């Protein structure tokens, strides 16, 4: 680099000035490491649903960001700040929780700058609203259409040095804020970075995330900061927390449940796996996505379908990557539980729900089993276009009669137009 | 919560003022993780003896607190503080080791406050004496019969955020003290919190405790703070240290 002394000017000068002002804040830091396994598993499920929907893609910062907002609501003291009004120490209680995102902006000039853009009124959002507000801020920041109002009113900040791979950090707290939360790397500890996946899977080692809380000690106590981090840790492994996210993102499957690994004692896990296979072949239709409406009839008895959960068969998330003998299932002798679950769900829980296991003839049952597990073959574009023509004809015919003969009984097929391509 | 601006007054105002004064102390922190298995096993044995005797019950803070006192005696520099007397930098060497306990006090009003009550003259106590003095301070704090003398003369502080489950912390150092010791959570690392007890037992994974030392860098060197934490780690797994406690109890 070119030596010399160059005056600091522009955004960098304002950053330097703010850091000098921050020297007057006596800060303390709490550090807590949290299991991240369930965050990896459940985020994958959400992203899988978004992929089929052809939507977006959530990140770890979205989940941690939202969990952080929930934790601030549970511990409102973390949102308070300090100030000297009229020469007296005053505790400022903000009216909303405005979450500041530390966004790294590599400029076109060459230099990179960090800005803290605010997501305002997060206390009155669900995950869907939060994600939209989050993406809006990030999108505008990249194109650079951030107004002055975006930078004002930050009550609490979130920074994510863990993206680069920093384990944890001790950041600086800006004046006018109570606390800043740092998110560390979501990875195996360094002592496990050389270990094989087999040995890690066998032992049941999970990834962790380290979260730090740097707070103004004049207004926030150490116990409050500690309890705040404890709440965040609980939320990230809470069934209710993940149920809320799944409902917001419209995920049909039950979220993976946090549970301890079970020993391969008593009934062998190979036995359990093949019981799971028979469960899906028999009763997989009970949870199949066959209903176009998100509708359950009040007063219709909901059947029990616990047989389709791995917990019922004494299997856990820690068995997912373990290999089991599946006795020719999917034309393979051995398979991981993850692959078994994937194949079972693809064959029995998507748009087609089959009941055939009740059939007594084995040749019949095998014939149906082989075809259902092979799946629907990909249709040609000509075939796809032909299906559309039939759908169009069905709907357009019904609509034409509605227009020309409005007050005449016809018993329309509207809502069941797929009957025409089915019959065809 | 109801928004608005409320002046800070009472105990909270004094806390805020002290934290502002603490800005003039250049502090550094040493962090050390220590095996906690033997502490779990031997504490259980002591509590078993107290149960049959129908006595009390010791905690991890009692053991760590006592080990900390022993380590300060081995490294007296950790007890020294800094001050400006007559406009000259002076190294203050206290006459006793007065251990300050950070006691969280959820008041009946609703708000919670932290106070640092001193256990005085800990350098001339055994474990039995230390435990009695510790319990006396804690007992009086709950009922609220602490005098002004209890808050004065603190030479070294001990805080335990590990009860809530904080792994470790970087606390603030109060003026007139050399160092503060933070005790982290005594638990398995997060990467093992999903593992079965069978697999953990088979491998031989033990629980750990993380201890931090935040000290005034003007009077205490980093090497001294490091050696202090090393001594504490040795004591908690030393046969002689545990023999002393067993004999006392
Ligand atoms: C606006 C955000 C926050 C949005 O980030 P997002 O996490 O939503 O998305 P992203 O970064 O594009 O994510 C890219 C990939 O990284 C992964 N990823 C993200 N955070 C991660 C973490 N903590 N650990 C592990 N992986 C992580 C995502 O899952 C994703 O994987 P997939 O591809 O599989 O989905 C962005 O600008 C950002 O990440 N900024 C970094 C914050 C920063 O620079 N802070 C300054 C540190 S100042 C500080 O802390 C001072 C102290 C100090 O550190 O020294
Ligand atoms: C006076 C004391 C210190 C007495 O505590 P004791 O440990 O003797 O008893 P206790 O807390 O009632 O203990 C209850 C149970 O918790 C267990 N326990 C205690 N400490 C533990 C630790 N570090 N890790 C794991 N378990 C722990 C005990 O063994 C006991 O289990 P059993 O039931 O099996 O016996 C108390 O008030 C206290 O714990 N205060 C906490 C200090 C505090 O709030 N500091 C503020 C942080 S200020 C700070 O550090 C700034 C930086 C920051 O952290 O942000």
């Amino acid at each position: 680099p070119e030596p010399g002394q160059t005056p600091i000017r522009g955004i960098f000068k304002s950053i330097a000035k703010n850091m000098d002002i921050s020297l007057e804040i006596p800060t303390a830091t709490s550090v807590r490491d949290m299991p991240a396994r369930l965050m990896f598993e459940n985020r994958a499920m959400v992203n899988d649903q978004l992929k089929r929907t052809r939507g977006g893609k959530i990140s770890f910062t979205h989940i941690i960001g939202y969990a952080m907002v929930k934790a601030v609501m549970a511990h409102p003291d973390m949102n308070n700040s300090y100030d000297v009004i009229d020469g007296k120490p005053t505790l400022i209680v903000p009216e909303h929780i405005n979450l500041g995102l530390a966004i790294d902006l590599p400029q076109k000039d060459g230099s990179r700058a960090l800005v803290v853009a605010a997501i305002k009124e997060t206390e009155k959002m669900n995950f869907s609203e939060f994600l939209a507000a989050y993406e809006d801020i990030v999108a505008r920041s990249r194109k650079g259409k951030l107004t002055m109002d975006d930078y004002q009113g930050v009550t609490v900040s979130l920074t994510n040095p863990g993206g680069i791979g920093t384990r944890h950090s001790v950041p600086r707290l800006t004046k006018g804020q109570g606390t800043i939360i740092g998110v560390g790397s979501m990875d195996y500890p360094a002592e496990f970075q050389g270990a094989s996946e087999d040995r890690l899977a066998e032992l049941g080692v999970g990834k962790l995330v380290t979260i730090t809380s740097t707070y103004d000690h004049r207004v926030i106590q150490g116990a409050v900061s500690g309890e705040f981090l404890r709440t965040m840790s609980r939320l990230l492994t809470d069934d209710s927390f993940w149920d809320e996210i799944f409902d917001a993102m419209n995920v049909p499957y039950t979220p993976m449940r946090w549970a301890q690994d079970v020993p391969n004692t008593g009934v062998d896990k190979n036995t359990r796996v093949m019981q799971l296979i028979e469960a899906y072949r028999s009763r997989g239709h009970l949870i199949a996505d066959t209903n176009p409406l998100s509708w359950v009839q009040p007063g219709m008895p909901v059947p029990d379908h616990r047989d389709l959960d791995i917990e019922t068969h004494n299997l856990t998330i820690w068995d997912l990557d373990r290999t089991f003998n599946v006795g020719g299932f999917g034309g393979k002798e051995t398979m991981t539980l993850r692959e078994v679950l994937s194949r079972l769900r693809a064959a029995y829980t998507l748009k087609v729900g089959s009941e055939y296991t009740h059939i007594l003839d084995r040749d019949e049952r095998t014939w149906l089993q082989d075809r259902l597990e092979a799946g629907m073959p990909k249709p040609t574009q000509a075939e796809q276009k032909y299906i559309l023509q039939k759908l169009n004809a069905a709907e357009a015919f019904e609509n034409f009669l509605q227009t020309k003969y409005v007050g005449q009984k016809r018993f329309s097929l509207e809502g069941a137009e797929a009957l025409i391509p089915l019959m065809d």
